[PDB]
């Protein structure tokens, strides 16, 4: 039965475009997915794509045969900074698959077990960062969770310390990334985007990617004088070879992953982190329980690898904060054939659809009406959700290379967090959600009393 598809207002040859001129375009489309249901159409001076909402439609447009990610033209422009990368390269692209066989050991189990030691050494200095706070100082939240996520990242991916909790100002690196992320997410919205009224803008875009690629450079040269060296992330990139094809990356296509990793592997998860936060203290009985679990499981000076894998409504507290909030807000995908989607909606071949997973996690014919409310408890079960139901980290083959990485991680700190620190909502904070092409709630503060509990010695 063929349905004729919903759109929102048209500006004439603009068509939906004036409706996502905001700072928050994601919380613009969700509510225009509130009006017009399952899914809308919206296109734009360039293209056309297909919101999608409902479990219903998305679990079709999760099927690989008859659906492939497509780069949006958010990616596309992003594709400046990250190149034929991991998350910037087309499926059937000649780079991607031969840098998905090379990084994927980088992700294996032993290979997480191998990150833990490295990743308690950055959440120790967080705790640390925060047990030498003064009476009346606050917490910025997302400001110290990048600090974390980048520290991370940096250290466990290819070993080295940008050492971010020694500055009170961002990292070099941080700036110039949000500028040049920032830009290719405003210039989606710019009509005439070579019109000289943004020279100024390209010329800012140059300068950012200089500062970013000199770091880059830094990294590379760090490991040449080096004799550990040894396995990580950067090993991998640098002397691993494709199994299918027999080759390494290019001299130009690691700097491409390096920068990818350095980006993608922390700017979702700081967010995470500070979304987990910030409803634990909106939800005080959730905090407390899950104070409970972090205190009963976390008997040791430091975190082991199979306690962080033990604190299971820790665990919960992250994926229902996924739910609500998913810090990757959306992915594309664009139909490989000719097809009909939900036997109503008939797409030609290379249509391009949009998963608005945010609206997806409200799906009410799933979990309840209780939507907007943060219960953890949903997913005390997880074979209860239906496949294709939770996706905050994406589909298939296309899907987080990093999950697990960012789930350990923000597990393993969290319950640090909570070990160690009660938290006060210091200002009664009004969610303000910050987008920059990822979601992340900015002008968050806290306080920290300290329980005063010991920490130990780092292990390797
Ligand atoms: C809460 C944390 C994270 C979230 C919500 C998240 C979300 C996502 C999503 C939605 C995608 C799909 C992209 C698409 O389909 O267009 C993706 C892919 C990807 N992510 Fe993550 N991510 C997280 C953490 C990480 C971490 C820690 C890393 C690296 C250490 C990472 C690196 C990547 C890479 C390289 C891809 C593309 C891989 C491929 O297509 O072969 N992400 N992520
Ligand atoms: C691919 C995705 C969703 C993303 O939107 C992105 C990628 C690079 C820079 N900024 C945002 C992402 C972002 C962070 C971690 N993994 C994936
Ligand atoms: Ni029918
Ligand atoms: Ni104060
Ligand atoms: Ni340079
Ligand atoms: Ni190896």
């Amino acid at each position: 039965t063929i349905k004729e598809m919903p759109q929102p207002k048209t500006f004439g040859e603009l068509k939906n475009l004036p409706l996502l001129n905001t700072d928050k375009p994601v919380q613009a489309l969700m509510k225009i997915a509130d009006e017009l249901g399952e899914i809308f159409k919206f296109e734009a001076p360039g293209l056309v794509t297909r919101y999608l909402s409902s479990q219903r439609l998305i679990k079709e447009a999760c099927d690989e045969s008859r659906f492939d990610k497509n780069l949006s033209q958010a990616l596309k422009f992003v594709r400046d900074i990250a190149g034929d990368g991991l998350v910037t390269s087309w499926t059937h692209e000649k780079n991607w698959k031969k840098a998905h066989n090379i990084l994927l050991p980088s992700f294996s189990q032993q290979a997480m077990k191998g990150y833990h030691a490295m990743m308690v050494d950055i959440a120790v200095q967080l705790v640390q960062k925060w047990e030498r706070l003064n009476a009346d100082e606050h917490i910025e939240v997302p400001e110290d969770m990048t600090r974390l996520t980048l520290d991370t990242i940096g250290l466990c991916g290819f070993n080295y310390r940008f050492n971010s909790f020694y500055r009170d100002q961002p990292h070099p690196f941080i700036t110039s990334m949000v500028r040049a992320l920032d830009e290719a997410m405003n210039k989606q919205q710019r009509a005439n985007p070579d019109d000289p009224a943004y020279d100024e803008n390209k010329r800012q875009f140059q300068e950012d990617i200089k500062v970013m690629n000199d770091l880059v450079d830094k990294i590379i040269a760090d490991r040449k004088a080096s004799g550990e060296q040894s396995d990580d992330l950067l090993t991998h990139m640098l002397n691993g070879k494709d199994p299918e094809t027999g080759e390494p990356l290019d001299d130009e296509n690691i700097r491409y992953q390096i920068i990818t990793f350095l980006i993608a592997g922390h700017v979702t998860t700081s967010g995470l982190l500070s979304f987990a936060l910030y409803f634990l203290v909106k939800n005080p009985h959730v905090l407390q329980k899950a104070a409970e679990e972090a205190a009963r499981v976390l008997v040791d000076p430091v975190p082991s690898y199979k306690q962080v894998k033990q604190l299971k409504y820790v665990g919960m507290v992250l994926n229902e904060a996924l739910r609500l909030w998913p810090t990757a807000p959306a992915f594309s995908l664009y139909a490989k054939e000719d097809t009909v989607l939900g036997g109503e909606y008939p797409l030609e071949k290379g249509d391009e659809l949009m998963v608005l997973i945010p609206q997806l996690h409200r799906d009410k014919t799933i979990w309840g009406d209780d939507v907007e409310e943060f219960r953890p408890e949903r997913f005390e079960n997880p074979s209860a959700i239906p496949q294709h139901a939770f996706k905050p980290f994406g589909n298939g083959q296309r899907a987080c290379i990093g999950q697990q990485f960012a789930l350990h991680e923000a597990t393993l700190v969290l319950g640090m967090m909570l070990k160690h620190f009660d938290f006060e909502d210091h200002t009664n904070y009004e969610l303000d959600i910050k987008e920059t092409l990822t979601l992340k709630p900015e002008g968050f503060v806290v306080k920290a009393k300290s329980k005063k509990i010991p920490l130990g010695g780092i292990p390797s």
